[PDB]
């Protein structure tokens, strides 16, 4: 519900909306140490003492999001190494932030787009990348898998 | 423009932080803002950490040294470059840099200060900060 | 010195004495998340909200400290993996805690006893394992390193 917050994807990886990124007490309770914002608007909300990375990407099929997969994945892996927790987020937490997490599951966990998608779908049912992004995920799949 | 303290560590002001072109040319990959205001300026695609501290002797800045140092070591390990900055680039950001030289390179407060002094002469931590730096020296170094 | 505290060995590994383990504000400033106590006495000091492991060993040549090396090392690697920091300590911070740190350098970084010892010596000069422990360190070197 709306009383809920970011969902856990992996121990070090959470997914969520812009609203979730603004609930500081909530992020503190989860021990979130970094924010990877994928929208186009910044919110100083809960930014202090936190590893932050902004990779603005509008939610459109015209938007190229796959070319930023590497930067985003490196960031998440950085947090992983330093043993912290990142909350990857975007405006609604439906298209962008979940597209990135899928890319992550594929690149570091060898999941297939289908497996990456259901896995995230199981924790945040409303998840749904715009047709352009899903398209880029498909090309991305072919590139990193046999 | 920002001055190079170490290959992976640059020191500057809020203004310097907003000059993207300049950052890009130096291959700046991260920013550590030690002021109380954020400037959406050149914040995209960059490891950013914001530790707000006011430039007053009443301000506790020493207890944020480790967090700041670990952050700079991270950029170090990832082979990048951090631009530590604060409003004027005189008190806050340079105090962190002194702390960094002391903790990682074993510099003594005196040597640390002179080191940064040579790169940016105007540098000068408020007397409270110099005080915390001295207390800091005694804690991370022999007698 | 005296106003001084734990010394850094590795980013996730600090060495020190029982006294250093009791200076909570100091541990908090360094971001110490765990304590590995190798003395025979526990000190409720700064124990809250911290990964703690107690491996009691007396500081004597008759004491077997080498067979606890792996337990200590796994513990340190755990903190390392979780991205935290352990302060390994013993009463004086001269024999026990530094012996463990040497063993750690040998097992995970492949340092030879000589290099491990100098490395820790440079950061805490008074370091000096009792002759029994140095002996065990030697047996230990031959067991985990080529010749």
């Amino acid at each position: 519900g709306s009383h809920m917050g970011p969902v856990e994807i992996l121990p070090f990886l959470y997914l969520g909306s812009a609203y979730h990124a603004s609930k500081c007490e909530f992020l503190a309770n989860l021990h979130i140490t970094a924010l990877l914002n994928v929208s186009r608007r910044t919110s100083e909300a809960c930014m202090t003492h936190l590893h932050y990375k902004w990779i603005p990407v509008e939610d459109s099929h015209t938007a190229d999001i796959s070319s930023h997969f590497q930067e985003a994945i490196d960031f998440i892996d950085c947090v992983r190494e330093k043993g912290g927790k990142v909350l990857v987020h975007s405006e609604a937490g439906i298209s962008r932030s979940p597209t990135i997490c899928m890319a992550y599951l594929m690149k570091t966990k060898q999941f297939r787009l289908k497996e990456a998608f259901d896995y995230i779908k199981q924790r945040r049912s409303m998840v749904s990348p715009n047709f352009g992004f899903m398209g880029q995920l498909l090309q991305y799949e072919s590139e990193i898998l046999p």
